[PDB]
């Protein structure tokens, strides 16, 4: 089997994208943010805190025939931006793109913390990372792609996220008219239950490029790129004004500036970040002050190629026996 998806940008800067994922007999469709840095198939649901649901999409268990209790199971999760939610599990039948699971389980928020509430557009979170981080106990569950993997005709799902315009989740087969040139795979530790991986080093604009490890995750569900001190300090030191805010939280530069571009590598390869992709807009309405989208990663404990590395290329999550990382341009 297969699936493929449309992925779209949620707001006018690409905080995060959404996947319309079918849930349930009759179908639910909600609209999931699609996660490799995390491994909860969440959402809001009929269980939700009322004051705490503000124009979600919502999934009813009640309505749906195929929809079981998973007796005693809880989940409850935080993520790397504070955020957090949890709740109860249910079994139901899961579709993406055309690819169905019977028997996912589908973690039902009972609480969610302000910055979902805030959301009207993420109507939950659909895990790829590795299953050991799922959070359901007593009983750890798989998440969506570890219960497919079998059925697919190969067992990889890709990324495909576009700038300021949708992209494609697929499952089960690499479309080979999707990139330019050749993929280059990369080995992963599965080791801290994510897609981890070691950049080969970077380049700043036209600058030359420095080769040096860089050990990070593969997360769509971050918006950014954290990097190293060193590194970002480099990036910013070429943009005129460019400064790190303590009040603001990051790199800021004048909303007046073209960024440079910013290069990594994946093996003896380069993926090419365009400067604009770098530009998160004003830090508040109407300022001349505009955030940055490479930021350090000193107060993290790990570096992060968020979406807007990952949305430089097309990448392949291979989920084989050993897996592996695969990145080709577009
Ligand atoms: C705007 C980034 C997407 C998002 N929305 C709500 C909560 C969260 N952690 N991330």
């Amino acid at each position: 089997s297969t699936g493929s998806a449309t992925t779209t940008p949620i707001d006018s800067l690409d905080d995060a994208y959404i996947t319309p994922v079918q849930i349930g007999t009759p179908a639910q469709t909600l609209n999931l943010d699609f996660d490799t840095g995390s491994s909860d198939l969440w959402v809001f649901s009929s269980e939700t805190t009322a004051s705490e649901v503000d124009g979600q999409t919502i999934y009813t268990p009640s309505k749906s025939t195929t929809a079981k209790l998973l007796s005693g199971a809880t989940w409850s999760i935080s993520y790397g931006d504070g955020s957090s939610s949890s709740g109860d599990v249910y079994t139901d039948t899961v579709s993406v793109g055309g690819l169905t699971v019977t028997g996912q389980a589908v973690e039902s928020a009972k609480k969610v913390s302000s910055s979902f509430t805030e959301d009207s557009t993420i109507d939950g979170l659909l895990g790829l990372a590795f299953s050991t981080l799922n959070t359901v106990s007593p009983t750890q569950q798989k998440t969506f792609f570890d219960n497919a993997k079998a059925s697919l005709d190969s067992p990889v799902f890709t990324a495909d996220l576009g700038y300021h315009a949708p992209g494609t989740y697929n499952f089960g087969f690499i479309d080979t008219t999707a990139y330019t040139g050749s993929i280059t795979y990369t080995a992963v530790s599965t080791k801290q239950g994510f897609w981890e991986w070691t950049s080969t080093g970077y380049a700043v604009g036209s600058g030359t490029f420095k080769s040096t490890s860089i050990d990070g995750i593969a997360d769509t569900g971050t918006t950014l790129l954290y990097l190293p001190a060193t590194v970002v300090s480099a990036y910013w030191a070429q943009v005129s004004g460019a400064k790190s805010s303590s009040s603001v939280g990051g790199y800021v530069f004048p909303c007046s500036a073209t960024l440079p571009s910013f290069t990594f590598g994946v093996g003896s390869a380069r993926i090419v970040i365009p400067g604009d992709y770098i530009d998160f807009g004003p830090i508040s309405t109407g300022s001349s002050s505009c955030f940055g989208g490479i930021q350090s990663s000193a107060g993290i404990g790990i570096n992060i190629f968020g979406d807007v590395a990952l949305k430089a290329a097309f990448v392949v999550f291979n989920g084989a026996t050993t897996p592996t990382l695969g990145f080709a341009s577009k």
